[PDB]
């Protein structure tokens, strides 16, 4: 049947994007009832952004300062605020394509879709993961910054992520909608580095379940194994630890096919010291971890 | 940077998602202007599988015996054709969504975005490629018939697959808008198979001048091959062969570069010969080979 890294449906989410310009610089807001939310640093000119003072900067601008376009209409900008490190432009109209709605912060090794927009024109969408170390890796040219990330769940978009900056190794950094960064990241241009990231354990498993639903069933074996004894192998490996809530998590995957994750946990032990043998699984050389154990659920069940 | 399976917007798409009803069976229709396109085989029954008579099957249905389903207003159908293995239900409203659309017929190595459905209820969306043996590797369980694949170039959407049914393998084959299967398939049951696939050798060509745009250049050599010598060597790996007209599609990238077409194929001939030795290619550990060199171009510069 089959297994691919698969979106959410966009459309909910194109109808609320738009073009923001405040002097020269241009990029991508979120229009939400009568509200635009778009990264503060949009106010900042190249030199602000050694070293920005938001404060002074913001008191210094007024609404005419901002230019929101939906499509090809105007919208006249009728108050600023900032919270955090996102900038909050009160419009004259409320978008009747406001979806249902919530702003949502995700943890780690939660997955969600990234709607990828160029002058709040929306251009692409793909599947990513918030990284142990608080980064994602998304595909980002300039025009990029305030594209946004969110779940699906019946009809209530869960807005999570607005992108905000390219650190120097290709990953991206970006905020919730209340403008919190995810990481230790600051809005300024100065030397900033992803952490060492780790592989999410958890979701390596899910895939490795998704991939027995599908009948790649060859790393499987007769073993079991322990907790404890595996994480002293994930440590080595920099694989996150596996907790029982994990287990837990993974509970549904193990009853369909019969594996439990302590012998799921001994096939992937295996793949860790052992390799592939110079196999594939669902068509991959490398353990994919930007899958969870619900996105594995949905798309099988 | 980065470098992402990335599909289209499904907004565009999703306006267009119906269900169609017909005895006990229920799959997706395409809902453009007045008309609902979904496959033939929603009029077979069990006994109708390996060998229906379609033309017999349809003239035996009036217009009620079809309920089309837009969220939770039934539409009436007033009208049925059939035109080659795609049934055309015409109803008494247009449909208010239709974006600007056409329908095109693609050839083995072009990239879509699938919009995965079910109930008429789009679940799902992702980034495929037409095999060279004429099926897609899809994500696909049973209700998701009448899903369709499409580009969006310019805010025209071209349709371009509609999803029929899963081979034994668990590939996936499909039509056209016309109706026309891709391939040598029918819409039986009768034991069918694809042929044995191969790798899309342009795609992977592509791929390694994005690799190179991006600032990996460790796979490079100082060698270079004749066309004839790269093909006689590639097909003992089961790829395509590489004919002029992917040389001169592949101009531009070459141009960008700085690096000749006969050069990268001969640091591919290379990577085939070596494999990766533990490193990866834009975050990948083989060989890509559903990236086209215009979606190369989209994505970088
Ligand atoms: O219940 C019997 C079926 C199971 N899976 C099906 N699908 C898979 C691929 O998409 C079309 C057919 S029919
Ligand atoms: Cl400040
Ligand atoms: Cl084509």
């Amino acid at each position: 049947s089959g297994f691919r890294k698969m979106a959410f449906p966009s459309g909910k989410v194109e109808g609320c994007m738009v073009q923001v310009t405040c002097g020269t610089t241009t990029l991508n807001g979120l229009w939400l009832d009568d509200v635009v939310y778009c990264p503060r640093h949009v106010i900042c000119t190249s030199e602000d952004m050694l070293n920005p003072n938001y404060e002074d900067l913001l008191i210094r601008k007024s609404n005419h300062n901002f230019l929101v376009q939906a499509g090809n209409v105007q919208l006249r900008v009728i108050g600023h605020s900032m919270q955090n490190c996102v900038l909050k432009l009160k419009v004259d109209t409320a978008n009747p394509k406001t979806p249902k709605y919530k702003f949502v912060r995700i943890q780690p090794g939660q997955t969600f879709s990234v709607l990828a927009c160029y002058n709040g024109s929306p251009s692409g969408v793909y599947q990513c993961a918030m990284r142990p170390n608080f980064t994602i890796k998304g595909s980002f040219l300039n025009g990029s910054c305030g594209s946004v990330g969110f779940n699906i769940d019946y009809d209530c978009v869960s807005f999570c992520y607005m992108h905000h900056m390219e650190l120097p190794t290709g990953v991206h950094a970006g905020t919730d909608l209340e403008g919190n960064f995810y990481g230790p990241f600051v809005d300024r241009q100065t030397a900033q580095a992803a952490g060492t990231d780790t592989t999410i354990t958890v979701n390596v498993l899910a895939w490795l379940y998704a991939a027995v639903i599908n009948g790649d069933r060859w790393f499987l074996n007769r073993f079991t194994t322990t907790l404890n004894d595996f994480n002293l192998v994930a440590m080595k490996y920099n694989y996150e630890p596996l907790t029982q809530d994990h287990v837990d998590i993974l509970g549904p995957l193990s009853a369909q096919t019969g594996i439990a994750v302590l012998d799921m946990c001994a096939s992937l032990k295996e793949l860790l010291q052992n390799g592939m043998n110079g196999r594939t699984i669902l068509g991959s050389a490398l353990l994919e971890d930007e899958f969870t154990p619900f996105d594995v659920v949905r798309q099988c069940s």
